[PDB]
């Protein structure tokens, strides 16, 4: 599925991301925009044997198990295929873990490069929340 901006914002709000660990909703929407272009099926296969999965491009070395990645930790305790669903629940639950495991949103390269320091409220402006 390719989400709309406001539709994704509402889904992320329903799942408790607004102000999760001090990150406003627009940060999460911005991260998804630049990680995956709002596409739940996005995959990026890296040369290091790992793959980034889903709307938040969560990597298979630390966070989910795909059976193919060296050094797997599976800290979210999920198969990576769960991150390719049309429903965002598994991606949101794992994203919450990423931040709870002592990372901030700097764990997402697209957040740090394209969202940090910007007016991230723009990403939820105009939306029914």
């Amino acid at each position: 599925k390719v989400f709309g901006r406001c539709e994704l914002a509402a889904a992320m709000k329903r799942h408790g991301l607004d102000n999760y660990r001090g990150y406003s909703l627009g940060n999460w929407v911005c991260a998804a925009k630049f990680e995956s272009n709002f596409n739940t099926q996005a995959t990026n296969r890296n040369t290091d044997g790992s793959t980034d999965y889903g709307i938040l491009q969560i990597n298979s070395r630390w966070w989910c198990n795909d059976g193919r990645t060296p050094g797997s930790r599976n800290l979210c305790n999920i198969p990576c295929s769960a991150l390719l669903s049309s429903d965002i629940t598994a991606s949101v639950n794992c994203a919450k873990k990423i931040v709870s495991d002592g990372n901030g949103m700097n764990a997402w390269v697209a957040w740090r490069n394209r969202c940090k320091g910007t007016d991230v409220q723009a990403w939820i402006r105009g939306c029914r929340l």
